[PDB]
């Protein structure tokens, strides 16, 4: 077994898929993480990207790739997988064909806005995502490959699923798609997949409780997000918890994932 994690960004496998990651290592799968936005970037940084560094317990000019690329070895290490970094900008770091940055910082408002853009500019960036996770697939040979729902629509888990779709289904690999973690604890789960692609049935994984501690503990290497995910409640563990509780509810922690097959006709 040969298992291909394709994460959006540095931390959404461990969050959504940390458990499964470390139960594939210890059954003796070869594991590797490849992260897709985990492009270096370098100043000058975008007045969004300064405030995210600082978000993230960083002064606004520091290395933030460098920073959370540490912190995912280190995570991934504590589940003891393999990792990659990928060559692609995070969206605050992008800019636009005419030199505008992709994200920008709205005064008053807190959810960071994405400035419009033509449909070639993200055609483009799936294509050469894709491009990438057919070379990976070459190289590693997976049996099976698991990327995200983009559960919570944030652009870069869309370009993530859907350049991992087409990827997969050129090369002709089993693909799975996770559960956005914590996105979907205030998401309905719903999602657009691309013409020609559907879910299967979910499958509600049954873990051992030193893997659900294995998962947290790995959590906590990405020092950079705690304060972000865990909220005003400081709270994202419970919440984790909570939510494998619903979808089991005689049952121990678990992550939700479903197959992604060819629709009828197509
Ligand atoms: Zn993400």
């Amino acid at each position: 077994t040969r298992l291909l994690a394709i994460s959006p960004h540095l931390d959404d496998a461990v969050l959504s898929f940390g458990a499964g990651l470390a139960q594939a290592a210890q059954d003796g799968a070869n594991v590797l993480v490849y992260t897709v936005f985990a492009g270096a970037a370098q100043p000058p940084y975008s007045p969004a990207a300064q405030r995210m560094h600082t978000i993230w317990g960083l002064a606004p000019d520091d290395d933030a790739v460098l920073y959370r690329r540490k912190e995912d070895i280190a995570a991934l290490d504590h589940l003891r997988v393999a990792h990659r970094h990928g060559r692609f900008l995070d969206s605050i770091y992008r800019k636009l064909p005419d030199g505008r940055w992709l994200t920008a910082h709205v005064e008053g408002r807190q959810k960071l806005a994405v400035n419009d853009h033509s449909p070639d500019s993200d055609h483009d960036l799936v294509g050469e995502v894709a491009d990438d996770i057919r070379s990976i697939i070459d190289e590693f040979d997976p049996t099976l490959v698991v990327t995200c729902a983009a559960i919570g629509e944030h652009p870069d888990h869309e370009a993530t699923r859907d350049a991992a779709l087409f990827a997969t289904h050129e090369k002709n690999v089993p693909v799975r798609l996770w559960e956005d973690l914590p996105y979907a604890v205030f998401k309905s789960g719903a999602v657009e997949l691309p013409q020609g692609f559907r879910l299967g049935s979910a499958d509600v994984s049954s873990v051992k409780p030193e893997m659900r501690s294995q998962k947290f503990q790995a959590v906590e290497r990405y020092s950079s997000q705690m304060v972000l995910l865990n909220g005003s409640e400081n709270n994202l563990f419970d919440r984790l918890d909570e939510h494998a509780r619903q979808n089991a509810p005689h049952g121990g922690y678990g992550e939700t994932t479903w197959p992604v097959v060819r629709s009828d006709d197509s």
